[PDB]
């Protein structure tokens, strides 16, 4: 009687992959989404670089205008930014396309910038996060990525084999993930002998598939 990982295989081989109703180039993800817009983690103070006091003294200097920082080879790009704003230093597309892109207090350079030139919005939106970016007409990857839970886009992070995305299932084919509806899926899920919960429901995940956790029938 098959072993979890080989049903885990018979599973992935039942879909058609061809009729797949959406589907995403891996290549083009990662081309017009760099990683640090859309980890959870980028809204976040960046503690794991910079501690919380430098964060407090950048804010300082923000909201004043004056105010010394400690000096260090990372902290030169978000003091040019921080005194961009103050002198009223023009900042172009290409020094935020150049840049390290997140602000030490969490959130993007483009949203601070364009938080106080409203009109740059068009130009710098590309660079801001996920999490910042107002929905286009027609977006439907941005739609399907700001829709994700932490869970779920950080498994889309790593690259994962599949990973559930609210009710749909997203799975790994060469250069490109394809997605399934609960019709599709949820059947395939019995035919292969199979059972899952997500990484965040259970507290025990031995066969661990982006955040999806696999177990027999």
């Amino acid at each position: 009687d098959p072993s979890l990982p080989e049903r885990i295989d018979t599973f992935t081989e039942l879909f058609n992959y061809q009729l797949a109703e959406k589907s995403y180039d891996i290549r083009v993800l990662q081309s017009n989404y760099p990683t640090k817009l859309l980890s959870p983690d980028s809204m976040l103070p960046q503690t794991a670089d910079y501690p919380l006091k430098d964060i407090q003294q950048l804010y300082q200097l923000a909201n004043t205008c004056r105010g010394k920082l400690p000096l260090s080879p990372l902290i030169t790009e978000p003091l040019v930014f921080t005194r961009a704003i103050c002198k009223g230093t023009q900042l172009t597309p290409r020094w935020f396309s150049r840049s390290g892109l997140i602000h030490p207090g969490g959130g993007s350079y483009a949203a601070r910038y364009v938080d106080k030139y409203p009109e740059l919005q068009d130009k710098l939106a590309q660079y801001m996060h996920i999490k910042e970016r107002k929905n286009v007409q027609g977006d439907e990857l941005l739609a399907s990525l700001k829709s994700m839970n932490d869970d779920a886009i950080n498994a889309l992070i790593a690259g994962a084999s599949m990973f559930i995305e609210q009710n749909e299932l997203w799975l790994r084919r060469g250069d490109h993930y394809f997605v399934f509806p609960k019709s599709v899926w949820q059947e395939n899920v019995a035919n292969a002998g199979l059972s899952f919960k997500l990484a965040s429901q259970t507290k025990s995940c031995f066969v661990k598939r982006g955040n999806i956790c696999w177990d027999v029938e």
